[PDB]
């Protein structure tokens, strides 16, 4: 079927002089966090997926005044992902079946998510994301401030040529059975240049020549056990030292560290802010599942809630960036 | 260089019909293994990775003989590998980098990709490769017999994607430390259509829509511990059957099931001539790293030997095919 | 970089009415390039579009005369967006769309597509010469008849584009007055045709037309004006002998009016004193025709010529009157 | 599916020797153009290819000629592979190599750009008309000068080709004669435009091109011929008046010999009469010559033109004789 190029959707909506100050100042600031410059913490936080623009809309605005009262100790960001990986199958997200009703609907879903992105950066609310697919980001990268590369991903060469050629600062995850060694190589992997194929603006593919991403850590997200911990933490920040990569880390309170039960998020961010009290040096940032509404459900009747992973709700946000924000300041001070 | 479209290699290089014809033939012969309508056993026998199209056909004349020689017991399939996934950064194949010195003459890598698949079907020789590379497989699958995806790949949706609009039969791989649930999820993913953007014959991004692949198994290639042997392969039968996917599965003598030695492959295959012997309903199939010469060189130095991993030699190569022949046979009879 | 055809296709695809509109009014001409209806197509408006605001205003009154007139009088709206120079000059809202030589052409072809859009919604069908070979896959589907200019006919470029086109085509006599061109023309975009071409995606591709069984003459004047009825019986005889259509259309303007607007209205009379007479192959005329007369250097004045001088308004209405009043009488013998 | 033009060029790049012959021979000729030199630009060759074997040999029987003249002649071969047609016909090697009705314009770019490497690598250079807008990336670094034909030398579009080809065009007065249409032409062509056209990779773009500051006029007959003394000096007169260059080629074919292959030598005759008396405004000539004389509907005779009638390659010899003996002697005052 019929693909819009890229141009098609860059000519209707143009990246504001506002939103390409943000994504580039964000980018710098979050840089800042991986190579140890400045010691807030960054904070990937929102839903697991975004299946609704305007609760997505909703909840970055609540989320904005946060950001901003925490701004001396967090560096807030709201995760939009529009790119799921499942299991076997499922819903891929927004940019793939856009209706949720399996008419996968490609030129109305990447229309959507660069929109949604741009109206995010225009309120001041700048955007992170999973990269899964190897032709969609020309889309809507120019307006993302934070890329990861997934559990089921870091390990593919293909996921560290894309990460190779990002503009933005990558997190790579460690595998879904808890190896981290998968990430510190594709740090490795990403900081170098590739040459690959790629699919240009005009909608051609094309030979690229990337000059490498020198802006790539690794996040914890828990595996076979959770790697939350300070033990874990502290073994990571070793190997990464002997890879001769940075040793500043992400930890993801989701996924494998939470595994069944989403308030754990709370518990695994409190463990988080007593290591930043002791000492946390290693840490750079956090990732938190984050909705209007706790839970998920496998239809969208509930406005606000997940369909995918499920988040923390709206109460539970204020106090788990209230908690974050009060610890950071602690270390910040030291 | 900018990039040529298939079109143009397609159109100096178009199959013939006896290569469409063997493609065709050998695809429906590794179906029927698949599925157990036949209880040959598959070989995946070759090179690591293709580095000289000259060496390649001498290979493949002499493997052709002994291809032959065992067609009542074993369906013999060379490994024509052009994409290596590497563990950070290096060498990724004859397509990449086809001059082996850093210039990246992917057109030129193309271009001698499909003609010596070409020149390899033409005189009876069917053909097999890893697909790694998303916008590759347009320029040659035509001539694939048999498809793998790999160990760091099997997880990644948009390798499951690209396999479930393959026209070929293809193995998943169980992930590098072991995992074999990734490759049964994998067959679950790749047996269904999907709906992504992949690159036309023209160069172009599309939208495709695919129709699943029902000729997908699993692979056991080792992890931390080899996984070749009878408790391993009955294990994964089982699972195999819960999940309600195919219960016929292939054995990689080479990678984590030798622990990366040469030397060992052929004891795992002595192993599943054993297994042969006494049942080995399960096994369908086997891959084997084998060249002209044994071992493996940094620098393309001496004809015929591997610059990648380490593979068995030719005579080796006889005694291993030789051992499986015998045991197969047995197999068949009973 | 240029956007394909599909971007804007995606942004303004056609409408049920629009496409109706089109698919209809091809067909009503087509009865009047093939004999079997009487009434008179006109093909009248700007020489060029530079404003679509004005063409807006301009297309509601045309309307309403183009209602009033409907049994007497086919009228089709002049919607030109390319224009031939004899040199060099302004080639057209598409080519610089803000008349400053910036060339911004990807707008142009929006606000073509656009104006043309909403002209068709409103009811008003639309006709343009098509000189561009790339820029057609942008708006044709909006378009019910189209004219190869004077400098074009004898182009085998131009006979190619016209043998793929869905509408009807005006071949037009060459500038010093060869009609043999334009008959040549019809011979040429009625058979089928394999050339490059430009597909919807923006690729080049070969193309395979069909052939254009609508095309006709159009007389425009040469080192004298063939308007007159010693003309068109001329015309006419050549016409059947080359074996193709002997219906053909007369323009007011150009060569035939000497550049000069105001004789327009001249021809007009002449070729209503035709249709009272005989008149039997005149299916057609075009007139330059704007909200306000003349012609001006810079778009200075809203409603008035860049390019070729028009008649006004009121002067178009008089014109109208008169043609409908003199086919009225041709359709009741 | 049409493949881009990279395809053609990987197979078949351009070598170092036909880069340089292409090279100087469009220098060559601009300094002709310019009247910074005195020799006699020859346009000579088949009026059509459909035989590469064919094509070939008669390359190798010229250049010797090519050769012997050079220091009063610059030959180039005549390699046309597009044909305007009246109506309908054979276009071309590229739009119909098989001369079956096929369409293979894969097969004939791919053959076109073969056969001009070849004769360009044995030391011919070539000409020819540019009629499609598309074909020309796939060849043209092959090409020494260029032609815009009578029936397109007035089209905009043709114009705006050659405002962007490297090498030097000549445009021809129009099929009855006018000769205006191409030095309108010059003024278009010389000056910048932007447009549509396709890329190396066989995608749509918005092209801005320089001028090409190389062009001149072709006097190839209308209604009567204009090769004369008479004609030539008018032609000086008119294009000093428009500020473009005054020097000129003329056709020997086409309406100047009345389309009779055997009066090219007449006209020859004419021209070296010429340049014996003074012929200061002319710096070319072009000729339809074969292997063979005449015309033939079907390619059953080898080396005979499908096309228009070509004298054969006697009469050939004995015309390039003729011209070289009376540029000699101009060359020396
Ligand atoms: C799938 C995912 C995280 P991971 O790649 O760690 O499983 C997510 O944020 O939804
Ligand atoms: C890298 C590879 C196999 P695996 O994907 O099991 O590591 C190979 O055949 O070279
Ligand atoms: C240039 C033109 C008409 P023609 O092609 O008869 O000169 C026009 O309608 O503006
Ligand atoms: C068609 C042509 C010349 P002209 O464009 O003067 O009619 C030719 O050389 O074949
Ligand atoms: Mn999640
Ligand atoms: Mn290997
Ligand atoms: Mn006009
Ligand atoms: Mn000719």
């Amino acid at each position: 079927k019929e693909l819009l190029p890229p141009i098609a959707h860059l000519y209707e909506l143009p990246i504001s002089k506002e939103a390409s100050g943000l994504v580039h100042r964000t980018r710098q600031e979050i840089s800042d966090l991986v190579h140890g410059r400045d010691k807030r913490l960054l904070v990937i936080i929102g839903p697991c997926s975004i299946h609704d623009p305007k609760a997505a809309l909703e909840y970055a605005e609540r989320l904005l005044k946060l950001r901003k009262q925490y701004e001396n100790e967090l560096l807030i960001v709201m995760r939009v992902y529009f790119e799921k990986p499942r299991t076997t199958v499922g819903w891929k997200g927004l940019i793939n079946d856009p209706h949720l009703d399996g008419t996968f609907d490609i030129n109305f879903g990447l229309r959507q998510a660069r929109s949604l992105l741009l109206s995010l950066n225009n309120m001041g609310m700048p955007a992170s994301t999973e990269f899964l697919d190897m032709i969609t980001p020309q889309y809507y990268a120019d307006l993302i401030s934070w890329g990861a590369i997934g559990a089921r991903t870091t390990e593919s060469q293909v996921h560290r040529e894309l990460a190779s050629g990002l503009s933005c600062p990558v997190g790579f995850k460690n595998g879904t059975d808890g190896n981290l060694k998968i990430a510190i190589d594709a740090i490795g992997a990403a900081s170098h240049s590739h040459h690959f194929l790629s699919v240009t603006k005009a909608g051609h593919s094309a030979i690229v020549h990337t000059g490498g991403n020198p802006d790539c850590h690794v996040i914890l997200r828990g595996g076979k056990e959770p790697n939350y911990d300070a033990e874990h933490v502290s073994e990571a920040a070793e190997q990464l030292r002997a890879a001769g990569v940075t040793d500043k880390l992400m930890i993801d309170c989701s996924h494998a560290n939470s595994r069944k039960d989403y308030t754990r998020q709370m518990e695994v961010a409190q463990d988080i802010a007593a290591q930043l009290e002791q000492d946390g040096g290693n840490i750079m940032g956090v990732m938190v599942e984050s909705h209007l509404v706790e839970g998920r459900q496998d239809k969208p009747e509930v406005y606000g809630k997940s369909i995918t992973d499920a988040c923390i709700g709206w109460g539970a946000t204020e106090e788990l960036l209230a908690l974050l924000a009060g610890a950071n300041k602690k270390r910040m001070a030291r």
